[PDB]
């Protein structure tokens, strides 16, 4: 059944449902986030426990209940009084909102719990999947004190207004559950690898974070502007301040979040144009908040900044080395032909993403991958030379393992004939051709996969010729070759005996077939 | 006696004794800088020296002493006239508070003179601790000239109000105790080394730089605000200007550190929400600091930005091996599934922090150290591979020297039946097995410290084999093998004929063995 189900599960972090389930743990963090500060500081989130009353002049100046009107060119901010049951007989629908979704999260929190508990660790490259291993290796470590922390149920108690002992409700107990953030930058790392464009998400990453400290700087700013008093000074929010209250301006709980958003937008962006402070503790406030808001936009600039230099270094590099050898061609007075040859080079090289090189992947990937991404392009095309045909595979191992790129250009000889041969060339995406001495094609236009110079590698003394091409090979368009020359062959021939009386037999024969 | 213990004594800069005095020489520069310039220009610090005399109308318009309501909503400012002796009868326990630290901190400036006497100098590698030859050191040397301004007693004589001559004090003379600032550097470098972080420590300075400078452009704006005249103009301290002093405002001292303070946090930071100049002298003061202001937000923004761009180069740098061998393998039209296993091949080269590299200790450790580097990991590995057991230890050293990492992936195999043969390997945190040709496992499961491929090192022609493998070698999990070639230890026996001798003689042992 689904109990013994339950005992025996154990989950490996490695799949992608666990990655599923830390997107459901960083929205569970998001909410626990925003609307904990918000629930804590602004307070008619979860409906307003206290009357406003405000002073109405009709016969006589009255205390009446503010409407609309009366929040629009006030004189005086409205005193709250509050009900005998702090707004439970009708703003219980949305409490039952807020407990609805909080013990959603709660219920979230409990379940990424149980798979802390059967959770496997790896432990010499495998993962460990026995239940009561990965139950020792839950209680040896210590991650049942931040499971433990985060899920005090104390937020159900003393966090909601109750009318009997005359609690106002403090639901900033609540930031217990913040101290799940290694989930969230798990989370965060394992979308990063994943992702489309790693560059783009960690600066729309960053923008969330930036979001995230504008909206508790805008409840740090509503908290200092009520702890003070609403409409005391020119600063804190309330009537006497002009910007947050103009003329035809009514006071609700959309215009205090949207004014401190816009405050704490302001500040913490260095712009700054908000009204200067009245009071000392407001001086105090501002100007540690300024120079939080100068390392915000450092932070800011020096992130964008670096995902510009990021994405734009292979260009610059490009750039480098193209001005490197423009200088070395301008410095020593060379013909203009090969600099229009050289650059329209360089444009076929951006065009086709190459970078004449193979060290990336002979530095960063170890041997054995080095093996597969051998065998998985040259393989095929290196059983058809017709003369490794019947051979051992691990020479061809050594072989595919040793082939070098050249990439030629558009009506360049390859080799002329009279020339010391020894390369074997090996065609991909390419079209060469041989010419009778700059006149028409002789017999052959040699397409992809074909193969021109496998005579002049096996190196036999004087059967029809030893060593020459006795070839005029041209490229018709961009060719990109492959090489394999002759020390590299003899090398992987000298590893191999009977292979070497092999290859000799079979160029024997085909040395003496023509 | 502990005379004679002051005359044998010498400091050696190294220990950890010196970097705690070091910081103790901090702390008192911290002081000097910021008492020195807030006593010189507010001077309220030490006691009022002069009578603050508002004009008050009852009756009449009489002249008496500013009150605390006298101060708020001021249509002038206040005139001062002095008390007889300079506040000395009622603000003497402030300054005989102020006297007490300026002697604690010049007590420990002598203290540092002292151990600026008996420093113990690196002459070639290690210290001196010779008495004359560190007082010789110190009086060849110029440290005495800065030893001697920095101490120069002048501020307990001109530094104080002193009512029988009529002197006002001028506490700018203890700048002297200024010039100590390569004990500050020190001991910020020698704390940026054993630091936990060393770019947020290097921004946590920077900071506590910007806090400073700030602090003395405050001093320096109301230096300027005071000797132009206080509520002369609306850019300078006093009642013409409303942000300095607003409707209910007392002006205190602490509004005059207050507001100063917010007016250089404003201009350095080039916000400058601040009210503008009157007069040309303010003009040619705040172009001036916005200009100053300017740079040090370049600073600030420089700073930070070469934080994130160090912090952040690695993964750059993998990401710029991850895109490179990823545009190799979609120029090279590769199958998927080796695609699959080379990203999750990089996702565990991040969760194990490495790097396919042994470079930097290659590299930057000397030869020494990394021959101590070697022994302390490998040696009891290689210890026990049963051939090396009876052999001299320096062919080891020259063995361990040259030994090879290589990590697998799981499932993949190392050698099949049938391979050239010329590695010997060492499992590191992994676990291999020999399968009978992707079947059941023949007879072990190899985990860490055990060796495979040691009798295909010594190179006995015709025995049972000569170099073939003759087993599947599979590896379960991620596994680090350590790898030794042939050509290594056959250089490393080449150095050593009887080593060479005894190791075919077990070699030969243990291949009739079987
Ligand atoms: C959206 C729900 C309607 C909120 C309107 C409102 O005004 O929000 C308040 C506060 O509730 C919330 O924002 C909680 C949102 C969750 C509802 O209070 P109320 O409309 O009953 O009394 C206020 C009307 N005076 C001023 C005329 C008496
Ligand atoms: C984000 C929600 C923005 C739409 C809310 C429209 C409600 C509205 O617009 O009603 C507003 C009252 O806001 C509310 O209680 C909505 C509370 C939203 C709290 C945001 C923090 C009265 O505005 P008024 O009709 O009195 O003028
Ligand atoms: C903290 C010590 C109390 C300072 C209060 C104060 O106001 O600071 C002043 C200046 O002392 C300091 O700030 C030195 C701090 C070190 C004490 O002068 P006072 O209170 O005797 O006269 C001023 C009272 N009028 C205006 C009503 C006459
Ligand atoms: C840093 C010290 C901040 C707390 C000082 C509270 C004294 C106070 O707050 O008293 C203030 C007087 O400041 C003082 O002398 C304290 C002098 C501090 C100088 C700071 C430079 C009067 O304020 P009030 O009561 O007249 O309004």
């Amino acid at each position: 059944r689904i109990r013994k189900y339950l005992a025996n599960y154990t989950q490996d972090p490695s799949t992608d449902n666990f990655y599923y389930w830390t997107c459901v743990v960083t929205v569970a963090y998001i909410y626990n986030l925003l609307f904990v500060i918000a629930r804590q500081v602004f307070n008619d989130l979860i409906g307003p426990s206290s009357q406003s009353l405000c002073r109405f002049y009709n016969n006589s100046t009255t205390q009446v209940e503010c409407t609309y009107n009366m929040l629009t060119n006030m004189k005086e901010m409205p005193t709250y009084s509050q009900y005998p049951d702090l707004g439970w007989s009708k703003y219980w629908h949305f409490r039952m909102l807020w407990v609805f979704f909080d013990l959603l999260m709660d219920c979230v929190y409990l379940i990424d719990t149980f798979l802390n508990y059967r959770m496997g660790y790896m432990d010499q490259g495998l993962v460990v999947r026995e239940a009561e291993k990965v139950t020792k290796a839950y209680w040896q470590s210590k991650q049942y004190r931040i499971d433990g922390i985060s899920l005090i149920p104390l937020d159900y108690i003393l966090g909601w207004p109750i009318p009997y002992i005359n609690w106002r409700g403090l639901p900033i107990l609540r930031l217990n559950r913040l101290i799940r953030y290694k989930r969230v930058r798990n989370c965060l790392e394992r979308t990063e690898t994943r992702s489309s464009m790693p560059n783009a998400f960690r600066v729309v990453v960053v923008v969330w974070y930036i979001v995230i400290i504008i909206h508790w700087n805008a409840c740090l700013y509503f908290w200092i502007s009520e702890w003070i008093g609403l409409g005391t000074d020119a600063w804190v929010y309330g009537h006497l301040n002009k910007q947050s209250l103009p003329d035809d301006i009514t006071d609700t709980l959309l215009r205090r979040y949207v004014y401190s958003f816009y405050w704490s937008t302001l500040i913490l962006t260095t712009i700054g144009e908000v009204p200067s402070p009245v009071r000392n503790i407001e001086y105090a406030f501002v100007t540690l908040d300024l120079m939080c808001g100068v390392l915000i936009f450092a932070t800011i600039v020096g992130n964008v900044g670096s995902m510009i230099s990021n994405m734009s270094a292979a260009w610059t590099e490009f750039q480098n080395k193209m001005d490197g050898i423009k200088q070395y061609m301008e410095l020593r007075k060379v013909s203009k032909q090969l600099e229009i040859r050289v650059i329209k080079w360089f444009d076929y090289l951006w065009t086709n993403k190459q970078s004449l090189s193979d060290q990336q992947v002979l530095k960063v990937l170890p041997d054995k991958l080095q093996a597969e991404i051998a065998m998985q392009v040259h393989f095929e095309t290196l059983r058809k030379v017709r003369i490794f045909q019947d051979c051992e595979a691990g020479l061809l191992a050594e072989l595919v393992l040793k082939l070098q790129l050249q990439v030629f250009s558009p009506g360049d000889f390859i080799c002329k004939k009279g020339d010391i041969g020894r390369e074997m060339y090996i065609v991909k995406r390419g079209r060469l051709q041989v010419v009778d001495d700059d006149g028409k094609k002789v017999f052959v236009t040699l397409q992809e996969g074909s193969v021109f110079g496998e005579l002049s590698i096996l190196n036999i003394a004087g059967s029809k010729n030893g060593n020459r091409r006795t070839a005029n090979v041209r490229s018709v368009g961009y060719t990109d070759l492959f090489v394999l020359s002759k020390t590299d062959l003899w090398n992987a021939l000298r590893e191999y005996p009977d292979a070497r009386k092999l290859l000799l037999a079979k160029g024997r024969e085909i040395l003496k077939k023509d």
